[PDB]
This record gives structure tokens, sequence and C-alpha cells, in this order.
């Protein structure tokens, strides 16, 4: 039983966008760097469990919790008041001069909920970049090796070496460059699109060999993947790669990081995604879900990683704001309170089991993947795999006239996903799931 | 009767006290070695110039938390309006359901800045995202690959930002190895550089090296704070940036300000750029923006900002609406306050306290700074060599009194004064009075 | 061919003898144990298809000098061309005195390359420097910064040609880090690759990764060797390479083709892009080229060559005259003896023995190459996991029957053939019956 | 000593005269513009000090193939050894099957360097070649990543040379992005330094620098040229190599000589290092070494050297047996005419001359360098201004007049003498007569 502040109703009565919608776009022109973008033409005024209130009134279905972000709801009035709480005591000391008890808070959260047994350090930033630097920086110090590994279809940010690490050009690291030097891409596992039956295992196995070949265990600080790509298509890995690397990085000293800024926090039916592949990551790196929608990431590893690093190596002014722990100990706790990682399970079964009926009705989809509350449909030419991004777009900005925002992705832009906030009703989920599978009927 | 805690210095436990140190053996159990902090005590409440720490001690404050709580720790206006953003959402990523706050801020940033030509703002979280993307629009909009950054700059922790920084203790050392491409040029250092070099002669200086080691054909961007703040609060000589921006110009090269620290009232201006006459093709913000919230930003000529294809400049959580309700309230209050006028007053009664001081004891190798961004290098008497165990020892037992003061520096000898601009005089005295008695005792 | 010594396998001492023991204790007190030498025997003697050393004893030499000494190791019209020039002068640096001798390899460098268009040659010293320079060349023509290199590449020891390496150990492993914006692409390998893969899918997968990764308008270069030499005698499906190529062209980016292993009769052809149907945008040469002399070339589109600034492609010794007369001796004797012709019957004969012994033994994977280019991959009987132990074993038992036979290989399990193209049949089929023996001795 | 071609000027024909001018159009159609040549004349001789053109014109050579041909450029020796090398083989490749004549030059070299220590050789082609794997060695027997090199320096054409190189028109320009982590330093250089800034100043202020934005635990390397070649044979101040050695052995950083340009003979000792009193840890070597033919070297202490695993020194050609023979005979004559007396005999009377010349003009900025390693800097009249106009100006009316000269410096204005050790007294004097005539008619 949740109780919503806003009615949870899809409700579009006006042109998109509207009126006052028009009037923000005109300013928003001419204030607002081209390079930024926006999928939706209207202006948020308001978003609560699973709507988005626009400028002009309309109510959308929100299936993208703001690319993963706002899991818990977007207003979430226990994250709200711990925000407007501790903005009355102090919005910033910067802890690297005067600390606090809400970031050590968040640390002890996080070493208890992150994968492992072991003794674990957390250190915090602002964004999931951030916390990706951050562990690369640990990995590098504490092993004394020069390179990082990551793979084809990854996804870990917009600073020069999360776009280094990054594999897709367009549109994050195209003119950007030159990029950080000594990271080395790798082929990971991609089921749909590997060689028909090949195993985790053989897939590791060959990314192990070209590691050895290409690069040598003495030179590698890191690897770094995501448990489920992201933004590379949420390409769940085939069983078996993910526990074959780490395994392999054991073995040879290298520091194993899971990038779990998109997967973590309830998002995929469990804490962390690194779960349900059995494994312990040395270090994870987070961000979006934690904080409720403020702006905190973090770095939780092994202790005697963690602590390599000589005091004041890793900092940041405002990394581990007040304000935006207080916003993470509030969003931990209603995903507990809640049991957010069951609701994941439940919203993986009926939406799965809906979108695999649909993709046998139509020809256009590929594949269905994904675990929890991160689903995907792959969008293909009928009786091939050729991917076909332009469909996926015109289905995607279809749904947003009939007032469901739902995002796209993948390396070949033919991903349609779902990530709806953990706290959408079954009834809303529902209308915005036919409203999709009749957009793609149509189209199909 | 008007500040929500007691400005007062008020030290009655020992430090840390009791509450401060359970929370430090938390600390030491759950985050990692490698963050540190200078304090010892745990804040409960900051507001007008002091800390209220776990055990009810009050801290002068003279760190604004590392120049960014300019307006206070807890203005009221700036607590209210990120309660009040926070009941209606918390966060849609601007690139998926844009809002109005971040259109508002990008507004307002693009009227402060200098220069009344047209411009566009990109919104990020910390001053490193900042400074990246600035010079993602400067490579892009150039398409050019070298950067040259300078020494005793400082520009974030980023691994392209601790290229672009110049220290490698504690920034850089063994996270490497770094963003290709940036080259480091001398700028201006008055009390090391050659007797009597000019400004204008600092900058050809640098110009001809740049000419002869990368030239004007290869470089998108020179990046440099117009007053360099973790290098030790150092002003560069009159002259010395307008003779670098005349030849950005001039050869087409992008000429970044760091405003970072520099931003936002902290120096007198709105801009430290002003001082100097110079109008930068792109400026980068963060610290005093938002009133202590994580909100970044970068504001540069349209034309550059605008030749990034959609979806160039990206990031989940930037431009933040809360962040951003934070920021319109904290540049309210520094317009309404006049906050500009205030760092200035300050700058005044300050630096004549300091200047008088330095004539009194003999490690006072310079007053320096500008607004209520003001330093004063220590060195050994009749030399300019660094003293940084004693300005270690100086802000130590600053702290033991009840003092919180920063330091900084390339050669750590920087005593560096921050305080938030709402700070009131007489605590503002009794905290540089406590100060100068530590100085006297040491010399 | 009249010979200077006699073209006889004679082991009539201890390897090594008495005078090359004296020789190496001097080496090792000397010289640098980062060097190494395959052999143990030192030469004082080098001809036809045979090294004599300095007890006496003379070898087949099946390497020469790793697929340099093409001509043979001292012909007499090479040798005589080298003394001449050497009585006018040594050196007076081409680029302050410039001499006839560097215009004539020019000239006939521009006429032997693939293709009738208008072309340009600059002159080094070895083939690293060659390919450095024709990434300047690339690089400054496009004004763009990335370079494709592929799997199972090898392209020299500098910073910039380890980079473009594949394989770590022993060519890169502790020496960077490397010069950026390089970026590996699998190529094709037919005996690893997917059985049944085509040459033009294996290039349409490398060309989606990198227009996926990088993107044409970063890409200044594609550099490959026609065959892969180190890597291990890898020739390409066929349509791998032309379908490269049209890529390049569609898309501005300048095609390099190392031809620094394959170049100058080796392959059957006076260079092996001839094989392919492709005209690379770009040559790069050395070994072959001058009979020994320490000479290196790059031969590209005049567009391209003379896009750069005077001053801008240099160096001190580069287009030495000594080297060039040399140069221009090798290519006559390549001319005059028809050496393209006898890598063809050397090919036809060779490669029907060790496809009769691939059959009666089970250790060998394949038996593959052109020309004078031969190679067999060695395998653990009824698998492809490759044996590195045996092969080096292999090579070793032929040293010591007075054979020299090198490898190669990613994995270290390819032996290869690189005769002199002046070896007699008679000394060429005692070669390959010895070597057979070995392998025979072996599968048992 | 005898010669093989008159040892005069002779110039009967316009230059480039008929013969030089065909082969220019043949070298137009089939050489990359890309690669340039300071004289127009085709070259069929060269011997003792001159070069005879295809028309028959005999040059005096003050450049020696840039510093190559230091026992002259046909020198009977090197020529017989040559040929005689050839009959038996022009190459085995070293890493297959090895020969004496290798052993031969890494003992010579071994023997020759400072210091009395364990050393060992690897041979290469190339002076950029021998860079590059004096850097390899210095990272791996380290296992530090940076290396640092200087303001005005010069390693080679290769990706990292081009890093370790200053100057970027015509050497690296458009060429990169560049081998990372690579720092450039301050060295010395007293015309344009402070004046009376002393050698040990110079070393501390780069040695600060250094400290402060790398760290010496992440220095691999330092690599300098004991006098800078392409960048204007600038000599650094007394005091200044000695002092960075001894901070680079304290603190375990690999210190590298590079006397590709000042190694055998040239300077007036075997190496330039001997000058300065360091020993440094690795030396680079080529020019000299083989009486024009491709041969460069490393030799550097035994630990260093052997801890590279086997193969990973490498090449195909290296260490070539024809271009060892070559070496070892050249080597072979700088001993037996006392090449480096005679280059100190050099040093003497030119200097005294050119000094001389510049009390008589107001063009000459300074007169500089050691053996037959002389320059002179030009200059706008009563300034230090470079005047690379005029410098061209000189060396092209020097060739008109049969005296080839070379030119070098960052600034472009630096006029440099490098002849063969074997012209003769009169030659020489015939030549810096010319040279000095011009510079007259030009003050």
């Amino acid at each position: 039983d949740i109780t919503y502040r806003l009615a949870q109703k899809r409700t579009i009565v006006t042109p998109l966008p509207g009126p006052r919608s028009g009037a923000l776009a005109e300013r928003r022109r001419a204030a607002v760097s081209a390079g930024v973008g926006s999928t939706a033409p209207v202006y948020a005024v308001d978003a609560d469990g699973g709507v988005i209130v626009d400028a002009d009134g309309n109510s959308f279905i929100d299936l993208g919790a703001g690319i993963a972000v706002t899991t818990v709801g977007a207003s979430h009035p226990a994250v709200a008041a711990a925000i407007a709480d501790q903005a009355t005591h102090f919005t910033h000391t910067c802890f690297m001069v005067t600390p606090y008890e809400q970031y050590v808070q968040v640390a002890e959260l996080l070493n208890a909920l992150t994968p492992g047994d072991h003794d674990k350090r957390t250190a915090l930033f602002n964004s999931g970049a951030e916390a990706v630097e951050n562990a690369i920086k640990v990995a590098r110090l504490a092993t004394g090796r020069p390179a990082v590994v990551a793979f084809d279809n990854a996804y870990h940010g917009r600073t020069n070496l999360t776009m280094a690490l990054t594999a897709k050009s367009m549109p994050y690291k195209s003119q950007f460059g030159p990029f950080a030097p000594e990271v080395y891409r790798m082929p990971a596992s991609y089921p749909l699109r590997d060689e028909p039956g090949l195993t985790g295992e053989e897939a590791a196995r060959r990314a192990i060999s070209r590691i050895e070949t290409q690069i040598g265990a003495q030179s590698l600080a890191a690897i770094i993947i995501e448990p489920i790509q992201g933004e590379g298509g949420f390409i769940v890995p085939a069983p078996g790669f993910l526990a074959t690397l780490t395994a392999w990085a054991s073995e040879n000293g290298v520091v194993f990081i899971a990038d779990e800024v998109q997967t973590g926090f309830a998002r995929t039916g469990a804490w962390f995604a690194s779960e349900h592949e059995g494994i312990v990551p040395d270090i994870v790196t987070m961000a979006k879900g934690i904080a409720g929608g403020m702006p905190l990431s973090a770095v939780t590893g092994r202790a005697e990683l963690m602590d390599a690093v000589y005091a004041g190596g890793l900092g940041g002014t405002y990394g581990g704001n007040p304000v935006t722990c207080a916003a993470a100990v509030a969003a931990l706790g209603v995903m507990r309170e809640l049991d957010l990682p069951a609701r994941a399970r439940a919203i993986e079964a009926s939406v799965t089991s809906r979108l695999s009926a649909l993709a046998e009705e139509v020809d256009i989809i590929g594949e269905v993947r994904g675990r929890g509350a991160m689903l995907a449909i792959e969008i293909v030419k009928p009786g091939t795999l050729e991917p076909d991004a332009a469909l996926t777009k015109s289905i995607a900005a279809e749904a947003l006239s009939q007032g469901v925002l739902i995002l796209t992705c993948g390396t070949f832009g033919n991903v349609i996903r779902l990530l709806p906030p953990l706290v959408i009703g079954d009834d809303l989920l529902d209308e915005g799931i036919t409203a999709l599978s009749d957009i793609i009927r149509a189209k199909a």
C-alpha cells in the first residue's frame, strides 16, 4: 500500500509541447548549449510515483526514471524531508575540511550492502563518471600497474578517461580526444550477436587470451565491466562469463571493478546485479539510484585497496555532499522498507512474459532481455538480426505522443529499454506496457 | 538576533571532544584512508561565520568549505529553495525531461559573466566536470588537439583535470598515465619571478614558448585561473592576462578562465576576470554558485557552445533541479546583500591588518589576493625559502584556538583566508587577531 | 647461378664450436642481455643458401636473416655496388646535399608498387621508421588523429610501432606508456576464426567496429600486413583486404600496406598486395629492398606524400647512398633472375611436400603462405591447441642438424620458411627433408 | 694528410648547374616534397674538406652531413672495411645469427664512454632508434613511467623522439598525438637566461619543477644533449649537468646523455660529457660512429642494460655487419689521427677568429660551442632579438661562394660549424674567411 501525492494517471490534453512548455523551450534554446539536447519537448513541474506532470498539466507515464535514477520515485516524501532537514543545518562543509556523520552513515550502509563479507571502505563523489575515475585511481595506485581493460558495448561516462573507457563514439566521444592512455578494449559477451551456442566461459576465455597476448597481466591494473551493459543495450552476459573473468583477475592480481552505476540499488531484482552472477567485485562503482535523484556517487572496495591511497589522494570539493547523503540514507531506507528488490523481481516476471508473447506475434523483436526492472527489447528487420534504429526511434516517439515516456539505447541504436521507478503501480505500469505493445503491433 | 547560530567562538571540550571522537572511530572503520580531513571535529551546524561541532564547540569559519559557502553554509533562502524543489522533484535528467530551473540558472550565468556578446551555458555537478566540458567544447569547436595549462595551476581530480593540474602530491602521483596533449607553461608569480618582470613580458615569454613548442594551429585552448587558488592565491602581474587573451583571439585559440574558486563575489566582483578587463571565451564555475549544493557550469560564446552536436555534452545528474533552485536563491542573496561590495570591504580591512603584521614579524614574505580571497606566504626570515612546516603549525594552533584557517601553495607555505561573506565584522576581526597572535608567537 | 661457397650442409664440430664459443664469451661480456640470438654459432660468411660459421660448419639458411637476404647474403653485384659507392661517399645527408642514388631508388619503387597513379617516395633506415613516417603522412594529410592496427600485427620496436604491434612479449612489455589514439581491430585468421567465415564478412565486422568505436571522421589510417609475418604467416581469407580498401577509399581513410616482410619477390610477386588485387594508398618497405643493407621506404600517392611541408620528413642517415646503391643492384638481381617466378616454384614444390607431411602426422594444424613465405602451424593432436614448446623443440633440433629455421606466431607455434630465393633446388630439398624427418620423429 | 679529391673551391657553372638541374627535375618527380634539401646541387664525390657536385663544382664542406663524416666522407680505410665485409655477408640479423663485428663495436664503445664501471651496448640504425631504446631500458629497469626532456632539445623524428624534441616546426607539427608521460623542463641557455644565473641554480630550478610536477618516484629518466645541437649549439652554464646527475643518482632516475651529435671527437674529447666531469648512466650515439654508415648505439650501466628480458631490444637491421666494419675502421682513424686533439685545435683557432669578428660587427650576439662544434648566434643590432632571415641569407650567400654552412636554432638564427676533422688548415681558414667577409658585408 503506497500513498501517492499526484494522481497516477496518463493525461494528455494539449498539443505536445503545450503553450507553457513552448515558452520554456524558447528560453532554453536562447540560454542553453545546443550540445546538451533533451529527449522530451515538454518541461517538468512535478514527478511522483509513476508520473511526470508538465508545465501545461499533462501527465506522462514515466518508464525511464530519469535514466534509472528515481527508483524510489522522483519526489519521495521521506527523501524530500531528509533533504530539507539537512539543508537547514548545513548544505556543505567539504568533508575533507570538516567531516560529518552523514558521509560516514552512507559509507557504512554501502560497505554492508555490496557483495562479500570481507573488510571494505567507501569514498564518495558526485557523479558516476567521478566514481569510475576514482575506482581506476585506486586500482592503478594499489597495483602499481598502468593498463585498464574495458569492453565492447561499454559505457562509463563523459569525462576524458570515462570517454576512453566507453565503446561508442557517437555522441559520447567523437571530436573530444585525444583520450587517456593505456585503455584497451576487449570483447565481452553479447549472446544475441555472438556465435550461436557460445558459452560464457568460452567468451571469457577468448577475452582472457587476448588480454594475456596483448597486455600481459603484469601491466594490467584493472578490468572494469557493467554486470548488465546499460547504454550498450541492456546486454546480459552469458552465464559463467563474469565468474570466469573474476577468477582470472584474482589469480593475476588484477583489480576487478563492477560498474553498478545503472544496475545498482534494487534495479535488477537484487541490491546489486553482481549477486545474480555470484561474483564479489574488488571495487563497485555506484551513482544513479543511490540518493533518490540527488548528485551522489560512491566507490566501495576491499579495504586494502581503498586504504592504499595516501591521505588527500582521493578528493573533490563537493563529494559526499551532506544534503545528498541525507537523501541516500532515506532512499536506501525506502528500498528496504518497501522491499523494492522484490518489486523489481515481480516486474521482471509480469513484463518479460508480456514482452515475450508480443515477440511471438510480431516479427520486429529480435530479443527480450534484462533482469528485474532493467528490461529491453532489441528491434530488428523481419527475419534477420539487422538493427532497425529508425523504427526504434519511431516507436519511442509515438509512445511519447501517447503520453508514455520510454527511453532507447544500444550500440546500434535499436533497443527499447524499460526503467520504471519501482514505486510505479501495477495498473499504471500495465497501461504503459499496453500502449507500447499497441504501437509495436501497429509498426509490425 | 538575525543569525541562526550564536556568532561566537566557543571551545569548551578537548579537541576532538567525545562525540566527535566516537564519529571518528566510525569514520576510520568505513571511509577510505585516501580521503582525509583537515579538522578532527564533526560538524552538526554551520551558519554565518561559525561551525558548530558534535560536542557543541563553535569554530570561526575562515574557509567556507574551500570558498563554497560564500552566502553562508545554511542560508535560510537557500535552504527553503532546496526544500521546496525536492517536494516537486529531485531529478528528471535534463537530457530526458527538461525543466525551468536549469534554464533560469543558464540565463543568470549568461548575464553575469564578462562581455555583452551572445553566450550559452551547460551545467554539470563538479568543477572538474565543468573544466572537462570546457576542454571538450574548445577541442570540438577548433578541431585542434592541444591544451595549455600553467605552473601553479589546479583544475581537479579527474584524469584530464589531474593532467591540467601542476602539483603532483597529493593530486596526481601514481594515478596516471594522463590525458594526452596537455602542455605546461610558465605564467606570472610576482614574488618568485624575476624582480621587476612586467605582466606583459611574462605573457610574451609564455606566448613565445607556445609558438615554438606547440604552434597556434595545434592549440585548442589556454586554460588559467585568474587568481591561482590551490597554487597559493597567486595574482598575476598586471597586463599578463590581457596579453594572453589578445594573442589567443588573434590565433583562434579558445581562452578559458577557470573561475571555479574566484567566481561569485569572492574577489570583490562577480568574476575575477573583471579586474583584469578580460572577456574570457569560456568561463568555468562551481563552488560558490549554489550555496553549497553540487552544481557547476560552463558559460561560453554561443558559437563555441553550440558547435557541439546534440548529446555531446552530457551526464545524468548535471544541472540537478534542487541544486538549481539553490543557485537561483544563492545568486539572489549575493545581489541583495551586495556581497561583492562586502568582499571589497573585507579586502580593505584585512589587507591593511595583514600588511601591518608583515612589518612586525619576519616570516611573512607577501600579503596578496583580492576581495575575500586573501593570503600570506610564509618564509624563512630574510629569505623567500618556503616554510611549509611553520605554515602547518600556525594553522593547527589556530584550529586548537577555535579558528578554522586553510593552507595551500605549490610549496605548502601559504595561509589563505576564505571567509563566508556573511561573517560579521566583529567575528572576522576576532579570527584575524587570533591568527596574528599565533604568527607573532611563532616569529 | 654460380655460387661463391659450396652449397652443402656440413656439421663437423660441436655446436657451438670452439671459435663460436670464444666469441659468445666476448658477446656476453659486452652486449646487452636484452638483445638475444636464435643461433649459438657466429657467422663468417653467408652465400646462396648457406651460412658458414666461425668453426667451418655450413648451415642451410631457411631464414634469410628474417626475410632480408632474398637475393642471397653476399650477392657479388650487391657487394660491388656497395664497394663502389663507398669510394665516392658514404653519406652527405640527402636533406643537406642530395644525390642521384636516392632519386634512382625512389623512381624504381614508384614504378614497382601497385597502381598506375602518381606516386612519391621517402627513404629511411628501418622498417619501423618507414611505418612511423607512413603514419605521419596519413595524419598530416587527413588532419585526423586515430590509427587502426589489427590482431596478430607486428610493425616494429619504436614506441609508436610497439603501439601498433599486437603481441606484448617480447615486443612491448614494460616499455610503455604507448603512443595515443591507436585502436586494435580483428582481421582475418582463417584457421582460428569461425569456420566458413568469408573475408568479406571478416572485413564487415572490422568496419562495423571501426564505425562504432572510432568513426571515419577521426580515422587517419588503417595499417595492415598483406600476410601477417611475426603474427604467424597469416594469409587473410579472400576478399578481406579488398573490402577494407573499398571502405577506406569511400571514407577518406589512408590505407597502408605494410610490406616490410612481404615485399620484393618474397610472396611470388613484387608485392603481396598484387595477389589481392589491391592498390594501397601507402606501402612501407624494408628487409629485402637493399640485399641486407639498412634501407627502408615509404611509397605513396603523390597527393598524400606531398601534403607534408618541406623538412617534415627527415632523419640524418635515411636513403644512405651506399644502401641505395645496394638496392639498385638487388632489385636488378630480382628482375634478372625473375625471383618472383622462383618464389612461385618454391611455393608449388614446398607446399605439396608440407601438405603430404601434414596428412602423415597429427601435429600440423595448417600449411599456409605464398611464394617463399611459407609456414606450418603446430598443434596438439586432434585439436587447434597451440604447442609452442614442440615448435621450439623442432626448430632447435633442426639447428643441431645444420638447418636454420625460424619460428613465429601470436601463440609461438608456427614454423616458418623464408629461404633466400637464390637457394638451389637440391639444398632446399635437403633442408625440407631434414625438417620433415624431425617432425615425423616428434609425431610418434 | 693525403686526399683523393682536390682540396679547393671550384665554382665554374651556375648553381645549380645543368647536371644538377636535370637530377633536380627527376627528384621533384619522384621524391616526397616533405623531405627537402639545403643545397640545390647533387653530390658525386665527397672527401677531406670538399663536396664535388654533378657539374664539377667543388664546395668547402663545413657541415659534415650534419656532424656525421667526422673522419671524412670517403675515408679509404672506411671504404675498404665496407667493401670487404660486403663480400662475406651484408646481413644475417644479429638476433638470428650473431657475428664478431657487432661484438667488436660493443667492446669499443663500452671502453670509450665515460666511467670505469661495468657497461653493455646494444646497436640500432638511427640516433632516433638509440634514444627510443635508451628510454625503453630506463622505463623497464626503473619500473617508472615519466621522462623529462628540455627546452631547446632535439632527439629525432619518431613519435616518441618527436615528443622529446622541443621545437614544433618542422619536427612535430601535425604528426601527433605524441607518446605520453613526456615532461619538458627548462635547462641552461646562458645568452637568454637571467644574467649571471649559475649552472647550479639553473639545475636547482629544473629539479624543483621536477619534484613539484612529476615526483622522483614516477620519473624513469632525464635525457639531455651535453651541447644542444639543432636547438642552437647551446652549451650549458658550468655546473648545470653535474647538479642534475647528482640529483638523478640520489633519486634512482636514469640519466641519459644524448651524444648523437656531440659524440666521437667532435667536441675535443671522445664524448662531450667528459668536459662536464659527468658519467651518464646511458649514452646514445649515432652520426660520427660509422664514418657515414647507418649505425647507432646505446651504451649503459650493465645492471640497466641487462635488466631487459631477452628479445626486448631488437630490430632486423641493427648493428649491421657492414656498418660495424665501417665503425671499427672510423674509430680507428679517430684514434690514429688523434681527431679529438684536432678538434681542440680547431676550437682555439676558429673561436678566436669568430670572437674578433663579433667585436667588429654588431649582428653576432654570441660565439659559442666546443671543439669542432661551434656557432654564432645572429641578432638585430644592440639587442638579442633573433634574426633568422639574415642567418638564412648569410648561409645562402656562402653556398654561392662555394662554402656549405648549415644553420640551426630554436629561433632559426644560429650559423653552425661542423667541419670534417680531416679538413686541412688552409681550406678551413678559407671557409671561415669567406663566411667572415659575408658577415661583414651584411653588417
